[PDB]
This record gives structure tokens, C-alpha cells and sequence, in this order.
């Protein structure tokens, strides 16, 4: 589609524990290591909808908002169904994005 600037949900982004993040932690639910995502409200990691949709069902269970892929560090907003970007990402993007290619 097209990717949103900002979205209504950003709201629930919240703050990045301390312990950091672990981009190979596997699913909580099934262990998977692929395709996982994790949730930028309580920071559990879960499967993406591709594997089997952990993440999909936190969601749904939770009404976390925001998720962040392990893959290719995009953000899915699962209300507005776009991608968003935006400054309020940009740190958990980044101690991400090190933690996976080692920087
Ligand atoms: O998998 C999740 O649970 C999180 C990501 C996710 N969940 C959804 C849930 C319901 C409806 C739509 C989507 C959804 N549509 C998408 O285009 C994208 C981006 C994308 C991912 C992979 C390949 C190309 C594009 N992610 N996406
Ligand atoms: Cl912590
Ligand atoms: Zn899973
Ligand atoms: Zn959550
Ligand atoms: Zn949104």
C-alpha cells in the first residue's frame, strides 16, 4: 500500500527494558526462531502470521498495537494495516538493528 508517517497508536510504544532486545529470542509461544516479531508495548516476542501468527494472537489478546519484525525491522501498526514510520521508532529500530548485524 502506502506507509503511514505516524498513526494513532504510537501511544503504545513504550519504553525498551533494560536487558535489551534479543532479535534470535524465539517465539514465546512455540519456539520458532524465524520470522519473528516483537511487541513494542511488553516487548514479548512472538511469530509472524507467515510462521503462526503468535504475534497476530498477542494482539488480539492484549490489543498491543505495534510490532516490530526481526526480519527487516519494518513497524505494522495491526489497527490502521500500514506500516509506520516515525521517530518514536527510531531507537528500538536501531538497538535492534545493532543487536542483529552486530554493530
Ligand atoms: O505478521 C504479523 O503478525 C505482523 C505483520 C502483519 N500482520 C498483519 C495482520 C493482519 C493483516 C495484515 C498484516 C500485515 N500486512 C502486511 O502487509 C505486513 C507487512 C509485510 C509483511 C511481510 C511481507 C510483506 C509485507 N505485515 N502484516
Ligand atoms: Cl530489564
Ligand atoms: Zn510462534
Ligand atoms: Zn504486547
Ligand atoms: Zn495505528
Amino acid at each position: 500500500g502506502s506507509p503511514l508517517p505516524w498513526c494513532p497508536h504510537l501511544v503504545a510504544v513504550c519504553p525498551i527494558p533494560a536487558a535489551g532486545l534479543d532479535v534470535t529470542q524465539p517465539c514465546g509461544d512455540c519456539g520458532t526462531i524465524q520470522e519473528n516479531w516483537v511487541c513494542l508495548s511488553c516487548y514479548q516476542v512472538y511469530c509472524g502470521r507467515y510462521i503462526n501468527g503468535h504475534m497476530l494472537q498477542h494482539h488480539g489478546n492484549s490489543g498491543h498495537p505495534l510490532v516490530l519484525s526481526y526480519i527487516d525491522l519494518s513497524a505494522w501498526c495491526y489497527y490502521c494495516q500500514a506500516y509506520v514510520h516515525h521517530q518514536a521508532l527510531l531507537d528500538v529500530k536501531n538497538i535492534a538493528h545493532q543487536n542483529k548485524f552486530g554493530e
